[PDB]
């Protein structure tokens, strides 16, 4: 089985340096890129940057360029995320995730909590020109057994091969649900299905089972920086 295992929780003060790690197992490390993804408390997922372990080529979201360094030691299948000077706003769960441009981010580490002593990026997008994914509605309250329909709209056309859906169950790391707009990832129940193209995408859950109450994120890796929607929380209707 493919696994990514991350290092333990860290507590730091602003200004301190920090390096956290992501160890891959069960697959050829150099054949897949490693992305780093941040989730500040109460916020959605943010793509930070990516490394190709074969040659250590990197790309960074403009928000993180110059703040962090992504590196890799391919001889021990480990990727790293390093700060020279932590900020108070770097308090977050940090995830690493594998991909190769065919199945979006198909395996995720379990997360490293980084706490720094001493708000969220705007869901409607900032001044950077990134592709914005808008998810409707932000919260869906339904009864168990009901059908759930979630929407993801992109600010520009994205090739269907590069639109994915992730499920984040409470307190867990995200996992890949749908890749390439309509393909179910391995092991995912077939009550989940995705459709759409261009700027309009849909995730359907044919019946809400108890384990499906969670948060669902869409994501695109068609253009840089890669981006996530702000998520739709699916919760149980009061009765």
């Amino acid at each position: 089985e493919v696994q990514l295992v991350q290092s333990g929780a860290e507590v730091k003060k602003p200004g301190e340096s920090l390096k956290i790690s992501c160890k891959g197992s069960g697959y050829s490390f150099t054949s897949y890129w490693i992305s780093w993804v941040r989730q500040m408390p109460g916020c959605g997922l943010e793509w930070m940057g990516i490394i190709d372990p074969s040659d250590s080529d990197t790309r960074y979201s403009p928000s993180f360029q110059g703040q962090v360094t992504i590196s890799a030691d391919k001889s021990i299948s480990t990727a790293y995320l390093q700060w020279s000077s932590l900020k108070a706003s770097d308090t977050a769960m940090y995830y690493c995730a594998r991909g190769d441009g065919s199945t979006d981010l198909d395996y995720w580490g379990q997360g490293t909590l980084v706490t720094v002593s001493s708000g969220c990026p705007p869901c409607g997008g900032g001044s950077g020109g990134e592709i914005v994914l808008t998810q409707s509605p932000g919260t869906l309250s339904l009864s168990p057994g009901e059908r759930a329909t979630l929407s993801c709209r992109a600010s520009q056309s994205v090739s269907s091969s590069y639109l994915a859906w992730y499920q984040q169950k409470p307190g867990q790391a995200p996992r890949l649900l749908i890749y390439g707009a309509s393909s179910r990832a391995t092991g995912i129940p077939d009550r989940f299905s995705g459709s759409g193209s261009g700027t309009d995408f849909t995730l359907t859950i044919s019946r809400l089972e108890p384990e499906d109450f969670a948060v669902y994120y869409c994501q695109q890796d068609y253009g840089f920086p890669w981006t996530f929607g702000c998520g739709t929380k699916v919760e149980i209707k009061g009765h």
